[PDB]
């Protein structure tokens, strides 16, 4: 992984306060569950996925890591299709509007993350981020019956929100960026299953660099102005690179 290791300078405060949010939302209800959460290193992981984030922006990324692992654990008999989809639909419902008070705590937790994720972003970014979540939830149903259950894309999406920028949407959809994001997903997929595959990681990372060098040309093809060029650069270094490197340094 020829990418620099990076960690937010606010990582210590974020890790110290990481329990207040899942406790106030009923996701963690016992001191033993709290300790098990602390042992995951989830704020540490967020501080590496989002080194450019501090304060409330990094707390949102910590909550997202917190929520994902609390959520994934709910499928460790339910995870063996109908019962899986019954939970996912209740969570995914938060994307379409307010949840009923009867919704399980894990769904009110996602809704609180999603509410904070969208505020201040363009509606089109929200809609696209919402589709990524549905693909994530659909992946759990498909697994019960991997590029979607890993949840790399919503992690990447949060890096944009935590950095208060948006990569130009027409470059997000580009064949080049789509190939870069696929590498990020595959690399995260291989490193997690390990925790020949190492060669596949090395080959993909070498291809990742090749794809990175096309981005100056991609920017002109889509006629990026100055701000859009800087957003694309922030996306390359603070969202894609960080989701590739941060996962490795975490393990
Ligand atoms: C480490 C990792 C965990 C994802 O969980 P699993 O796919 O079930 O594997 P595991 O049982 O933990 O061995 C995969 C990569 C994680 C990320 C890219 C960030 C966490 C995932 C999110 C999805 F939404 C964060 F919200």
């Amino acid at each position: 992984i020829p990418l620099p290791g990076r960690q937010s300078p606010d990582h210590a405060r974020a890790e110290a306060e990481q329990l207040a949010w899942p406790r106030s939302l009923g996701l963690i209800r016992s001191d033993a569950a709290a300790e098990r959460h602390l042992r995951g290193g989830y704020a540490d992981l967020a501080s590496r996925f989002y080194p450019h984030a501090t304060g409330a922006d990094l707390d949102l990324g910590v909550d997202l890591m917190s929520w994902h692992f609390l959520f994934d654990d709910l499928f460790d008999p339910r995870g063996e299709p109908e019962d899986t989809k019954q939970l996912t639909d209740q969570v995914a419902a938060a994307l379409d509007g307010p949840l009923p008070d009867t919704a399980p705590p894990i769904a009110h937790g996602f809704a609180d993350i999603w509410r904070r994720t969208c505020e201040g972003m363009t509606p089109a970014w929200c809609a696209r981020s919402a589709r990524h979540w549905r693909n994530y939830f659909d992946g759990y149903v498909d697994e019960a019956e991997r590029r979607h259950t890993i949840g790399v894309q919503p992690t990447v999406d949060l890096a944009e929100r935590a950095g208060r920028f948006e990569v130009p949407h027409r470059v997000f959809d580009s064949a080049v960026m789509s190939a870069m994001l696929q590498i990020a997903v595959d690399v995260n997929l291989l490193l997690n299953d390990i925790a020949h595959m190492q060669n596949e990681v090395r080959a993909r990372l070498e291809q990742y660099l090749l794809l990175e060098s096309c981005l100056p040309k991609v920017g002109e093809i889509y006629q990026l102005d100055t701000a859009e060029r800087e957003a694309l650069e922030r996306y390359r270094t603070d969202a894609v690179r960080t989701v590739i490197r941060g996962s490795y340094d975490w393990h």
